[PDB]
């Protein structure tokens, strides 16, 4: 049975673990704490791994030899890449079965990433693939070779030979032409068809890598005539008109005909089956979360258009040719975990109102704290402002996001600073109105605190800034929909980009724009923090 180490183990750790129970045969024993041990690294769980090889008994030779291949990889998992090395290089590798050579390999591999040498990690791992049967194992290696040649330096990729080494060879024109054409799509996709029929044997031929399979096929955006579906009477009418006049001023003097839907005038359904028999083929809306449910509730009715959504819902989901562009304060409030990390706090307090909103940005902070710092946060709801006086200690560190007027928040920090005066602030643009920032009270008041919002807030003297400003009678609400519809216009027309390019990037009235893997637009905020009276971007 000791014969099973020389094969691929495809179950779980758990899996390996129960057949301890169900066997009493000593030395089948060993074999399966060798198997969950295996596993348990690409579990990323390096302790627990080097625990059950502790737990290991007596071994005879091939036993000891695949404790020794693990004991490389803990090794490499740790950083101690000459101990790795030394150990890896005193195996015989002609001992090794085909499965036994891949986990060398891959270990070299580690070990030259680790060590910043990516040319040296993909010829490591282009003898993994050699010895590698499973398609699922063929495409993991596949995509983390792409992976680091991506983060090659073009110097290093342009000036390295294939040294005669067929796979390396095909290798390195493919991340030249990823660097050479990726700001101009439609030539990448001609040069990756082109490299399948030059290199038609290669690993990654068959198997393209997942970030390329978009640019392979790439289609240029071309918009002939938008359907705009807004609610513009009744209800919501001043929201839609002035997304609607944001998104008319950036379209200028475009020929590109648009159809104004008023959603408050007809269904949603009704709408897109109108837009369809217009020949209509892009649409930028609805606005209204129910609205976009009506779509998601059965997505084939917009088969065949592209459409930039402006809400998301919590039914949001990768759907063909749709992409989701709203301002949510889940979205600000995953903008402020990244900040308050890269600030230095731990062990954030996280005030939202106690209602579903509430509940859901705090759920998109505490997810995004997990990311960053693998804990969770401190979420706690407050139905009043005083009721935050219990969510800190005198004897604390810390720092709070809150999600609140600027009153509630101009309340909240006189209870906190008795408790912690030195806390650090943290909020959403919700927090942000004009009257109280022109206050210079106010403005001493709230003195530390910083909030995010959309960077048209850095320019308070340009003339478009006046302009609206007035037109909207200083509300900064009104001003961020103007600003949202004016960026509409720019990511309507880089829709194809926006879905097919991987980490594309857009400067927008409302944010750095970019698409996670749903097609659900993010933004990278500005940060505003108060200073000597004044307000000044962070
Ligand atoms: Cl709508």
């Amino acid at each position: 049975f000791t014969q099973t180490l020389q094969k691929d183990a495809n179950a779980s750790s758990e899996f390996y673990i129960n057949k301890l129970g169900q066997t009493q045969e000593l030395e089948d024993q060993q074999t399966y704490k060798l198997l969950a041990a295996r596993v348990l690294i690409r579990e990323n769980k390096v302790e627990q791994s080097a625990a059950l090889l502790r737990e290991l008994g007596e071994l005879n030779d091939a036993q000891k030899l695949d404790r020794a291949l693990i004991e490389a990889r803990i090794s490499a998992a740790k950083n101690a890449n000459e101990v790795a090395q030394n150990q890896l290089r005193a195996l015989d590798l002609n001992k090794l079965s085909p499965s036994q050579k891949s986990r060398y390999y891959e270990t070299l591999a580690i070990v030259a990433e680790n060590r910043k040498d990516m040319i040296e990690a993909v010829k490591a791992r282009i003898e993994m693939d050699k010895n590698l049967t499973d398609v699922q194992r063929h495409q993991d290696n596949i995509d983390k070779t792409w992976a680091l040649l991506r983060s090659a330096n073009t110097g290093v990729i342009n000036n390295a030979s294939d040294e005669g080494n067929a796979a390396l060879g095909g290798w390195l024109t493919l991340i030249k032409a990823y660097n050479d054409y990726i700001r101009q799509p439609v030539q990448l996709s001609q040069a990756l068809q082109s490299w399948k029929n030059a290199y038609p044997n290669h690993a990654a031929a068959t198997l393209f890598p997942k970030e390329l399979l978009t640019l392979l096929n790439f289609q240029q955006t071309n918009v002939s005539q938008i359907g705009l579906l807004l609610p513009l009477s009744g209800d919501g009418q001043i929201l839609g008109t002035t997304i609607q006049s944001g998104f008319n001023d950036a379209k200028g003097n475009s020929t590109i005909p648009v159809q104004v839907f008023d959603t408050s005038m007809n269904s949603v359904q009704d709408i897109i089956a109108q837009a369809k028999q217009a020949g209509i083929k892009t649409l930028v809306g609805p606005l209204l979360k129910q609205n976009l449910d009506v779509i998601l509730a059965d997505p084939a009715q917009i088969q065949g258009m592209d459409v930039l959504a402006l809400n998301a819902t919590p039914n949001s989901r990768a759907i063909p040719q749709l992409c989701y562009y709203g301002l949510s304060p889940e979205d600000e409030a995953e903008s402020a975990a990244n900040k308050m990390w890269n600030d230095g706090v731990r062990n954030p307090l996280v005030a939202m109102p106690q209602n579903d909103l509430g509940q859901r940005v705090g759920n998109a902070f505490n997810v995004r704290w997990q990311q960053l710092a693998g804990t969770d946060a401190n979420i706690r709801y407050y139905n009043l402002p005083a009721d935050v006086t219990y969510f800190v200690q005198e004897n604390n560190s810390t720092a709070l996001y809150a999600v609140a007027s600027p009153t509630e928040l101009a309340e909240m920090k006189g209870y906190l600073t008795n408790i912690v005066p030195n806390l650090a602030i943290y909020a959403s643009s919700r927090a942000s109105a004009s009257a109280t920032n022109t206050n210079t009270d106010f403005i001493a008041q709230m003195n530390g605190v910083q909030f995010s919002d959309i960077p048209f807030f850095k320019d308070t003297n340009s003339p478009q800034y006046q302009k609206l400003a007035k037109s909207t009678g200083g509300e900064y609400q009104l001003m961020r929909l103007y600003a949202m519809g004016a960026d509409a216009w720019l990511l309507i027309n880089q829709f194809n980009e926006l879905r097919q390019v991987p980490g594309y990037r857009l400067s927008g009235l409302t944010g750095i724009l970019s698409a996670d893997t749903n097609c659900n637009v993010e933004r990278d905020m500005t940060w505003y923090q108060y200073q000597d009276g004044a307000i000044v971007p962070v």
